């Protein structure tokens, strides 16, 4: 029971995730007021009541997980039911009376696609959704940086000031932490600062929801190349991984993003950091390329696998498989 | 997998609460340990057995089972103390010593004591390896119970109501279902506490005894005892924290909430629901720490309790803008 409530407690904590959806709904009251809305994944059905404050006639809050009783109960609490319908189930299963104009949903993962609704969504977009209907958010961006993590060096260093301490020299195990805590293949969620950044951010991917085929894609491979340079020097550990979702309307040529870059706000996705084998020194303007490509865990189709190929200026190009 | 490895003992040395007590536990016996022979069980990196030598040990043989013991021989190595301190791989129930030694040191606590502690390889170095009477560091564990009000636990129920202050939605009803569940559960929680979440003067219910043959006998039926506190005001009881400390012969290191933290922090037992106390309600029971049916290693706590004259009731545990 304790781990529903973590998730959607996590989840609605989070001030800017939470604020920028119901900023992003509401400024779309032109597109949603008397019009008929789609919650996928709904969870506490928070989402649904931000559309019905927009002016939505009727939303369908699907929710397949038991926090739809939950949400059934909120609902009910701000005497919405006849408005807000909560359905559970899956929104593959479930029936509505009609096509809506509109979906809403909360859907984005760890690193994006970890375990995300984003296929949920897209099943609602060709079943539910009129021709020409709204989405929220309508687009996903992927960014990309090099990094040098602050945390991970005080991890290695730590070793060389046992001594000062303690008075017993650890120097030793400096270099069996550099292999041990670089070695692996696994993402690292862990959330950055600007500090951290070795170059300027670069988008490699984006997402739009409205695609046909979108689907397939993401079975595929979800990703895209990069090249940036190098603020100064120090060690490169790798790579961060974020995204963000932008919302329609208010503004096209600067609608609202919800954003989960280092240099922005803290979320609750922190970031996604992929780590080289080992560090590698890099100066002012070195120049770093490659591509990164988000896949299906070939066991578990919802677990994030990111593979990476990589080139630091006159090194040779290397390649590491991550999993999450 | 290495990084496990390096982490655990990242988190045990970057502890400085254990890390300072073991350092001044062994350095403040210098005169029992001055040219005396030292076994340590788990040396992981070595800086317990390094401890050793720095009090006086003419001899610390150094016990590793995991992998991390070709690092312990490093650090041995670059403090210059391979005359003095020799890392023996493998499992201490298995690795031949020279010798009987005139002490034991070894780090073996886990969450709760006795989570995947170390506790029956020292033990076990103990019937095989220690002389007559011999030091060891250290010496006794202490268990500790005491009814709490967690802070933490009410913050997070509090903050559904207010939801709708700032988004203009009403969540009250989640506060039902979020305190439902944060204690429903059968598991031990392992979170840290302040003196604010003590309802009750902490009682001791258990103390080992690490020189006694025969309690690795007795772990295996459990072990605990009765405990009987008063209350100090009014609050929402929501149930009982566990936590130890271990005593050095002359010194003591302490998990406990009123003392500095340490990152085993306490072990954590909800009750079902919140109980409404007051200051003078008596709270009584008995606390039993179990090895889990399942898995001798993982720890269970067995808690029977009765607040006021309510009927004594019994849970059985296992390991904001």
């Amino acid at each position: 029971c304790y781990s529903d409530v973590s998730v959607h407690e996590e989840m609605i904590a989070d001030q800017v995730r939470t604020e920028a959806y119901r900023l992003g709904i509401l400024k779309n009251w032109a597109a949603l007021r008397g019009k008929t809305v789609l919650d996928v994944g709904a969870g506490t059905g928070i989402l649904s009541i931000f559309c019905a404050q927009a002016g939505a006639r009727r939303v369908y809050a699907v929710e397949a997980s038991a926090i739809w009783q939950q949400a059934r109960e909120v609902v009910r609490l701000n005497g919405l039911e006849d408005r807000v319908h909560v359905l559970p189930g899956p929104v593959e299963t479930v029936e509505l009376p009609e096509r809506v104009d509109a979906i809403v949903s909360e859907w984005m993962g760890y690193g994006l696609l970890h375990e995300s609704m984003l296929s949920s969504v897209l099943h609602a977009r060709t079943k539910w959704l009129k021709e020409g209907g709204l989405l929220l958010p309508a687009s996903a961006e992927l960014f990309v940086a090099p990094i040098s993590d602050q945390m991970l060096e005080w991890r290695l260093g730590f070793w060389s000031q046992v001594k000062q301490h303690y008075g017993v020299d650890m120097s030793c195990m400096e270099s069996f932490a550099t292999r041990c805590l670089m070695g692996h293949s696994e993402i690292v969620v862990q959330d950055l600062s600007g500090e951290d950044v070795l170059a300027r951010p670069q988008r490699f991917a984006q997402l739009e929801l409205a695609r046909a085929g979108l689907e397939q894609e993401l079975e595929a491979g979800v990703g895209g190349r990069f090249r940036c340079s190098c603020y100064g020097s120090a060690p490169l550990h790798g790579f961060a991984v974020w995204f963000q979702v932008t919302f329609p309307g208010g503004d096209s040529e600067k609608p609202l993003v919800l954003s989960t870059s280092p240099l922005h706000p803290a979320t609750h996705w922190k970031q996604a950091l992929l780590y080289l084998n080992e560090p590698v020194p890099v100066e002012q303007d070195t120049d770093i390329s490659g591509e990164i490509t988000l896949l299906p865990s070939p066991d578990n189709p919802r677990r994030l696998r990111i593979l990476l190929r990589y080139k630091v200026g006159d090194h040779e190009e290397k390649t590491k498989d991550f999993a999450m």
